[PDB]
């Protein structure tokens, strides 16, 4: 139906969030806020210099700070911060003037798997949209550049735009770390630049599992079998291919696919089970070489279906 | 450090604002409606007799402005003037889009990229990144209702538009023309079987992108070995990759300066990969050598 190309890693639709996104400036350092009926949000060490970085100590730092230290421009547009608070990692900035471009929207705290579209940002500024999956070591392997912090990730839920990351920093195996809009951080990391590691990764084995159900779907369906296997079996034949252990949550999360295509859970995992350990033999799926992680059940169906907003 | 790599498309807010659906018959596609113009795939005003063999000349001048039905969300858009453009019709409405971005129509080389802003019905669903392949056809993610959709690219404040999507060939590739409605490569509108030349893998998108690991801190592919043009092109077009030039060379200049890598030597690289493979390790994260992102991808992406 889609095409014999393969799975397009699609981002939705950004205009919703594009007319979110606005420039905070403390000083001299300057990223991205997001702007929502009259609150800007953006990362606290917005408020940080050069050297208030390796650990800042923000409580003291914001005391120093007043309404005025914030500079918000929305295009070319000051937009007058009247109020201000912490919460979290975030800065919360009252405007006198609320949003005209407010979408719908809520907050929402992502789980290890899940994917987002992120929007990458520059002096406030929309540079480019793609699609990134919370990694199951809390991590997402974006790409961003000096001055994207503010950056947000989200996703749409029907007629309402769930905000679910805001970039803060990157670690030092080359991946990032962020808060929900909430100010918490995925993950055990901290907004200051200190030594840390992000934890050793692993294959989203439920997305793989929803990629393959997308290959049947588009017609692509040579590796499946005839057996099945125990959830036990698959995750003693995974874990050596360094997978995410199945559960049985996960097995009912593709519930919606497994009708779809009639096809069982565990009848897939077999067949999952086969290409981890007999490869593809030169053979592609949805044009592909190897198993994509980073499509969840939802992004399938989304895809598949032609959803719009 | 490293940036990371993604393959990203272009902000879709400006576009998504031009989008919305027109009907002809019982035909319903989308439009782009710029200023007050709204421009859509002819094949709207088809019949189910008329996809084989359609004279679209004949089928048109049986139309009047009112067999056209715009819709922008749930409010009709009168059409007030009608005219074939190629493969394209520009639809004259009584009412001037104020969602208008400062646009240009541009019609794109083989081998460059842009974003698709896939649409159903007059309604975004999805953006993703893509290149025009050597052969003009588009691999992307279509499903029936998609025609009028459009492909583009973004210089600041202005979108260039440089694709709209009519149909997909029997290899399951799609193909489309650019604003002023004529076709990317050798085919008609019309549901004959037609095939697309032979393909090839865009040889200075894979440089540019192995440049691109090289910023981003990864260089186990490099060797201290070097080649002519001449001799890279002989063993690259035995991997069905596009030849060459020294126009291609050049265009890798300022990724050239800003590694230190000879473009030579990446070739020489490149040589090296192609002829040995990978050993199962990865690039930029990928198993595969990936051509869909420009010179001018990468050095946006890598470095503002
Ligand atoms: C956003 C800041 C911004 O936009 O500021 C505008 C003035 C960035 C994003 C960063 C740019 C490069 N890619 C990105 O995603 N954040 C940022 O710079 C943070 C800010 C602090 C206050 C949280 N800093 C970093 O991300 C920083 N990371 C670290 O220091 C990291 C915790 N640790 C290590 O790198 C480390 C190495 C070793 C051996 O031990 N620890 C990077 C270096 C900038
Ligand atoms: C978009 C039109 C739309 O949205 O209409 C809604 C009412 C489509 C997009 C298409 C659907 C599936 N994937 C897509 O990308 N276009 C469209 O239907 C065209 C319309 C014609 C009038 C240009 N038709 C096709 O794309 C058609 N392709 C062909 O017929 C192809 C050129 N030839 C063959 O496939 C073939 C011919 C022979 C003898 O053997 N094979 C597809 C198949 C619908």
């Amino acid at each position: 139906p889609l095409g014999s190309s393969g799975f397009r890693k699609m981002a939705f639709p950004s205009g919703k969030v594009e007319g979110c996104m606005v420039q905070v400036t403390c000083g001299t350092t300057t990223l991205n806020g997001l702007w929502l009926d009259d609150t800007v949000y953006c990362p606290r060490h917005v408020i940080c210099t050069a050297e208030d970085m390796l650990n800042p100590n923000y409580e003291d730092l914001l005391i120093r700070k007043s309404n005025h230290s914030f500079l918000v421009q929305a295009g070319n547009v000051q937009l007058r911060v009247i109020g201000h608070s912490m919460q979290n990692c975030l800065l919360r900035l009252k405007v006198d003037t609320s949003n005209p471009k407010t979408p719908k929207y809520k907050f929402v705290r992502i789980q290890p798997g899940q994917t987002f579209s992120v929007l990458a940002c520059y002096n406030g500024s929309p540079s480019g949209v793609y699609q990134c999956a919370m990694r199951p070591n809390h991590t997402i392997k974006g790409s961003f550049l000096n001055g994207s912090c503010g950056s947000v990730g989200f996703n749409i839920d029907y007629d309402c735009v769930s905000f679910c990351y805001m970039h803060h920093m990157e670690l030092p195996t080359g991946v990032h770390a962020g808060t929900d809009l909430e100010g918490k951080f995925y993950g055990p990391f901290v907004d200051r630049q200190t030594a840390q590691a992000a934890g050793t990764d692993t294959t989203i084995t439920l997305n793989v599992l929803a990629w393959l159900y997308a290959a049947v779907i588009n017609g692509d369906r040579w590796f499946l079998n005839r057996f099945t296997t125990t959830l036990n079996d698959f995750n003693l034949v995974a874990m050596k291919y360094n997978y995410e252990p199945l559960t049985q949550d996960h097995v009912d999360i593709l519930g919606p696919l497994s009708a779809q295509t009639g096809i069982a859970v565990l009848d897939m995992c077999a067949a999952l089970k086969e290409l981890l350990q007999n490869g593809m033999n030169g053979r592609t799926i949805l044009g592909s070489t190897i198993l994509e992680d980073e499509f969840t059940p939802f992004d399938v169906v989304r895809q598949c279906s032609g959803v719009t907003f």
